[PDB]
């Protein structure tokens, strides 16, 4: 009597947190919205998807998360978000499945007990930049001092625009799996 499961692309507010769900393979992935900043996903022989909870306006907030992250194949556990003017997406990748994301290497940032590799890539069709911090070892719970990532990106010339949403996301490309992720502000 309460949690909600969704299967169609949408954004909204659930239990006081912003959420977003997107796939290009409807019918192969779902998201279940739990109390607070928590959700689960389940996917089976999927295409591309990204789902998560967080905030409709991102910023430098320190956040803490805990996750169960159960990919068969290619998936990521990521603090993900977007800006406009310029249009940029960014991913702070905490864990990954069979593939570890990479791009043009621009340095490292050491924050929250770990060292992350910094990368830049571009997406083509709008063409825009994607920024990455990818931890050098996987983890599935801890604190992300988001401002440290933003500052390290800026030192490398990777400049952000005005923030749109910011979520602790599960991302997948093919294969199958599940996750349960909880996020909140604070150290």
């Amino acid at each position: 009597g309460s949690d909600t499961t969704i299967t169609q692309n949408q954004t909204g507010y659930d239990n006081g947190y912003f959420y977003s769900f997107w796939t290009d393979a409807p019918g192969t992935v779902s998201m279940t919205l739990h109390s607070g900043g928590s959700y689960s996903t389940s996917w089976r022989n999927t295409g591309l998807f990204l789902a998560g909870k967080g905030w409709s306006t991102g910023g430098r907030r320190t956040v803490t998360y805990n996750a169960s992250f159960n990919p068969s194949g290619n998936a990521r556990l990521t603090l993900y978000g977007w800006t406009r003017n310029p249009l940029v997406s960014y991913h702070i990748v905490e864990s990954w499945g069979t593939y570890r994301p990479t791009g043009t290497y621009k340095g490292t940032v050491t924050t929250d007990g770990g060292t992350y590799d910094i990368y830049e890539t571009w997406r083509y069709n709008r063409t825009y930049q994607q920024f990455w911090s990818v931890r050098q070892q996987k983890r599935t719970s801890g604190t992300i001092t988001i401002g440290n990532h933003f500052d390290a990106w800026a030192r490398a010339g990777m400049n952000l625009g005005s923030h749109d949403y910011q979520i602790m996301a599960t991302e997948g490309y093919q294969s199958s799996g599940s996750s349960t992720v909880s996020i909140s502000e604070g150290g």
